[PDB]
């Protein structure tokens, strides 16, 4: 039972450093690449599995390489910790397995290290994985909020909520995800010296970023509620819930503050990579500490981070 | 507000100057390259039931484990990284145990928390509490340990007494005062071998107790391993187990203990190093490698017998 579900592994993601008790990572070639080790880890408990758009292994692979590749860094090394129900369809691990192999081969990340652990039926739903992993940062790359000051512009790479809407949808039944390893879409912003912040939107969506880029920074942020993209369907669940597109998770989608005058090199790069295309301004960091929401008439208002718990397990 | 409450306590808990970021920890490598010249990586996932036990904790465990499978290679563990997967409405104060006692072995083994997640789920979903960690440690250019360099005439030695996490889980799950686990981080005992040059290969014995290591021992190097069955040692608590349930002390999971490959004439000077450190104190030599293939077993009258791999889930 055991080393069946541990032989599809070392089958699966083949690699040098799989071929003992850990990894075993050459430490000069990482140096050479940056002076800085970027690390990161996340947990993903999606329900259903599957969904329009990806499903929990190629979402694993995503999610930790972004939450790497926000840095600036290249993600390079991966390592994967499977959490099974036991009596768990072999046809549905080995199809989530095979998506996060190809994932990763895709994205020239290997997975070097892993775990396995069988509870009994009960004790876990289905299926839960935890990855972490890495890359090195080079060191002419300072991407971070604390850099922030007034006058920034704040853009964000794509359409808002797709993600949330979408695993939303399914689960009170009323739209496809947007996951993405979003590597090529910033390597892109690699070269242009205005950018000087870069957050995925996972939990807790743009709204959360938001308010986290003006704590670090100590300005406030002003968002255009007109200028927010959203797609038509999201608009939707929007309309029929009144949840917030700002506060839905988002699987391959990048906010970004540049210098004013980079703006618009900023957004046409974006729009000439095909993750990409509906990139938009949304707002800027201003003298004034808070988060602002610009509604009719230009008035502005207080964006609270929400009150509620959002529906569980939408990553 | 119940999931910023979570993350005010993980962020409370485990603060230190890399947890201070955005969406990843960002570690010095320039201090890294200077300790070693590779980069061990580990990582592991802990569903232990129950969450207390005489001798640890879930939280606790999930410290030593990683570190452990870090500081087994020659790193000193530096960094470690944790997801929480909570079930809904598990009660405060036992998350709040189980971060306190996470958060000081952290802190006394110097290993700094440096980025996290947390995901919570609805009941029935999990039960109670899920960790996993991973952790790295540069590796001292100068030490090489593996089995792949095993040979005829090297030494098996054993840390400790063997069984002790695995008969105090299975007492309590199956209610058989004596049976402690052995729960604890091997960083100080590992590097007591660190400059000695006759250590060849240095596991934990977890998941499959010594009996796996001996076996993944035996399909690295191209040899045979013959273990001594009287030599073995097992606190009486755990021979009682033993004794109820039929099963061996060197399948039960160890938390606490290495097994440790020598070259012979290393042996005593590593015993001795083994012996001076209270980790320690138990330390025996239990076998042999061999040129005939295979794991072998001597019981009564030297009678060597092949030992065979063989679990209750939910033991780590």
């Amino acid at each position: 039972m055991q080393q069946l579900i541990n032989s599809l592994f070392m089958e699966a993601f083949a690699n040098p450093w799989l071929a003992e008790d850990q990894a075993r990572l050459d430490l000069a070639q990482l140096v050479a690449e940056g002076d800085r080790l970027a690390f990161s880890t996340d947990s993903y408990v999606i329900d259903p599995l599957f969904f329009p758009g990806g499903n929990i292994g190629k979402l694993a692979i995503c999610g930790t390489a972004n939450d790497v590749a926000v840095s600036g860094a290249i993600p390079r090394y991966l390592s994967c910790g499977f959490i099974l129900e036991e009596g768990l369809p072999m046809e549905t691990l080995k199809a989530v397995v095979t998506s996060m192999a190809e994932t990763a081969r895709t994205a020239g990340i290997a997975i070097v290290t892993g775990d396995t652990k069988v509870v009994q039926r009960g004790a876990a739903d289905k299926l839960f994985i935890n990855t972490a992993g890495m890359g090195a940062i080079p060191t002419n790359i300072h991407w971070g909020a604390q850099t922030l000051t007034a006058g920034d512009i704040l853009l964000v790479s794509g359409t808002l909520g797709d993600h949330g809407a979408t695993i939303l949808n399914l689960r009170e039944q009323l739209l496809v995800s947007d996951c993405a390893v979003l590597t090529p879409l910033i390597q892109t912003l690699r070269d242009i010296p205005g950018v000087k912040a870069l957050r995925d939107a996972t939990r807790g969506g743009v709204n959360a970023v938001v308010h986290e880029f003006a704590a670090a920074c100590g300005c406030g942020i002003e968002i255009s509620e007109s200028a927010l993209p959203v797609k038509p369907a999201v608009r939707g669940v929007c309309e029929l819930l009144g949840l917030d597109a700002l506060n839905f998770a988002n699987e391959g989608k990048l906010v970004i503050a540049v210098e004013r005058n980079a703006a618009e090199q900023v957004l046409a790069a974006l729009h000439s990579h095909p993750l990409g295309k509906d990139a938009a301004l949304i707002g800027e960091v201003v003298e004034r500490k808070g988060v602002r929401l610009a509604g009719l008439y230009g008035v502005k208002r207080t964006l609270d981070l929400p009150h509620a718990e959002p529906l569980p397990r939408i990553c």
